[PDB]
DNA sequence: GAGTGTTCGATCGCGACTGAGGACGAACGCGCCCCCACCCCCTTTTATAGGCGCCCTTC
């Protein structure tokens, strides 16, 4: 997310934009998209914006910066004030099946799973405060990160354990 | 002689006295609607897997 440093009129923005959507009856912000960034932006009336879809923090920064220019180019005093990363998402495959029953048993304090709920096991690591999603096929997803290393780190801690839980 | 005026007794009207009944109200009572307070609710992307609804076709 980033602040454009000014209050804006989304109605005008929606009107001007060639590739954005807005509906106050659905949400108070303009939804804008770009084919170059392929993430989508959320333009609050407050001037706050959200960048999504980006594969990297820079690309998020690049798109958000790219988003901030055109809003300015609409006629607004947009800025790049207070830019920050809000979330990062990662994924990987351990390439081997594991006995979740043992895993949810041995790490109930952190690991969490319910086959009646969702097919993926939810691991909430606190070390670097990371959440992992662990699936019967061995696929894993990590999110809630603001640092890429934490995904690598959270995964470095969890993979050996998983190997120790090989079927 | 005779006629008129006054007062206690007696007689009658009055109101006081006591209770019950009817109507009224005020304290008590009931509940809704008002509002502030506290905190959820909505959206996207990216990844995944289980369950699943609807349609198309065939019976």
């Amino acid at each position: 997310t980033v602040n454009l440093g000014c209050k804006l009129d989304l109605k005008t923005i929606a009107l001007r934009a060639r590739n954005a959507e807005y509906n106050p009856k659905r949400f108070a912000a303009v939804i804008m998209r770009i084919r170059e960034p392929r993430t989508t932006a959320l333009i609050f009336s407050s001037g706050k914006m959200v960048c999504t879809g980006a594969k990297s923090e820079e690309q998020s920064r690049l798109a958000a910066r790219k988003y901030a220019r055109v809003v300015q180019k609409l006629g607004f005093p947009a800025k790049f004030l207070d830019f920050k990363i809000q979330n990062m998402v990662g994924s990987c495959d351990v390439k081997f099946p594991i006995r979740l029953e043992g895993l949810v048993l041995t790490h109930q304090q952190f690991s969490s799973y319910e086959p009646e709920l969702f097919p993926g096991l939810i691991y909430r690591m606190i070390k670097p405060r990371i959440v992992l999603l662990i699936f019967v096929s061995g696929k894993v997803v990590l999110t809630g990160a603001k640092v890429r290393a934490e995904i690598y780190e959270a995964f470095e801690n969890i993979y050996p354990i998983l190997k120790g839980f090989r079927k």
